[PDB]
């Protein structure tokens, strides 16, 4: 109860900025995420016990993927914990316990494969879930590893407490679905300007609940350029491992899947930095100011792109 985690210095500083990387020791993640409860929620949340105990078969339950994997679900943690940091008064005890355990639970057995390549594969988790597919997986291993003897770190909450973390874990898991992503940030930005954005609406919330999310999952984006480029690597030997098992299927991938058209990843990128992570760290920043910081390094990083292009580099 009195042992807190300590980082050494320089992660203490710079862990509290958006733009942290967690750096290439895995065998630290599982106290920086400790280390971002403890602070972001007390050192009373979670028996240390049944924390440790639930992280390391979180940590077990992601693969050894390019880009899904366990250093991008304490990425994700981290960038939930810094929004949750800079906006200490706008969450309840229960929305900072649910949201971390979210992000770390987010990509749960993912295998690094779309909704889609699941949907034109026949796989069997498409058939028991036709819309959100992954995601619907990802929240019932969530809830299976919470229900392993020694692995309730929420056991201490009351029978509606309890409920309401699962209700905002279940949601929160969903909305990292990028199909729903769209309307969920055209409804935000509605209701923002025509005035009507309220945050004692359950529905309301769930809705900037869902974009804090987005803001999370993509937040490789608002690194360091060196970073964002390196990571961009990942996320693309998964794109092209699906381009391949597209083309096993006899189906023509889209380009960005497709490994012989890399000459098109800077355009790419631009496409997504325009139509996906822009958007999403504006209306973020508009509805958080303080989160803007995600929106300037998303800009530089757009600009490191153009670069890319106009052969800079
Ligand atoms: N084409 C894409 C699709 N999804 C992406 C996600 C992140 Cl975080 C970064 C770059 C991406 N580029
Ligand atoms: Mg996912
Ligand atoms: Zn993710």
């Amino acid at each position: 109860g009195l042992m807190q985690f300590t980082l050494p210095v320089r992660l203490c500083k710079e862990i509290e900025l958006f733009h942290f990387d967690i750096g290439p020791f895995e065998n630290m993640w599982p106290g920086i995420f400790v280390y971002m409860v403890h602070r972001s929620c007390g050192t009373s949340c979670f028996e240390l016990e049944k924390l440790c105990r639930f992280i390391m078969s979180v940590k077990k339950n992601y693969r050894r993927v390019p880009y899904h994997n366990w250093k991008h679900a304490v990425t994700v943690a981290h960038c939930m914990y810094a929004i949750l940091q800079n906006n200490h008064t706008l969450f309840t005890d229960l929305e900072r316990k649910g949201l971390l355990i979210a992000c770390l639970c987010h990509d749960l057995d993912h295998r690094g494969f779309s909704n889609s390549y699941l949907q034109k594969f026949d796989h069997p988790l498409a058939a028991l879930y036709s819309t959100s597919t992954m995601e619907q997986h990802h929240f019932s291993q969530t809830v299976s590893i919470l229900q392993l003897e020694g692995h309730n770190i929420f056991s201490t909450l009351s029978s509606s407490e309890y409920e309401q973390v699962l209700e905002i874990i279940r949601k929160a898991i969903i909305a990292t679905d990028l199909a729903l992503y769209f309307g969920n940030r055209k409804q935000l930005e509605e209701m923002y300007q025509t005035g009507s954005l309220n945050l004692n609406n359950q529905s309301h919330r769930d809705r900037v609940i869902g974009l804090m999310m987005t803001a999370c999952d993509l937040c490789s984006v608002t690194k360091l350029w060196p970073v964002t480029k390196l990571t961009a690597n990942d996320i693309y030997a998964e794109f092209w491992a699906e381009g391949d098992e597209m083309k096993k299927l006899g189906i023509q991938p889209i380009p960005m899947m497709d490994r012989d058209k890399k000459d098109e990843v800077p355009q790419g990128q631009l496409g997504f930095y325009n139509a996906v992570a822009i958007p999403c760290y504006t209306t973020l920043t508009q509805i958080l100011p303080p989160t803007e910081p995600l929106l300037k390094a998303c800009r530089d990083n757009l600009s490191q792109w153009e670069k890319v292009i106009r052969g800079e580099e």
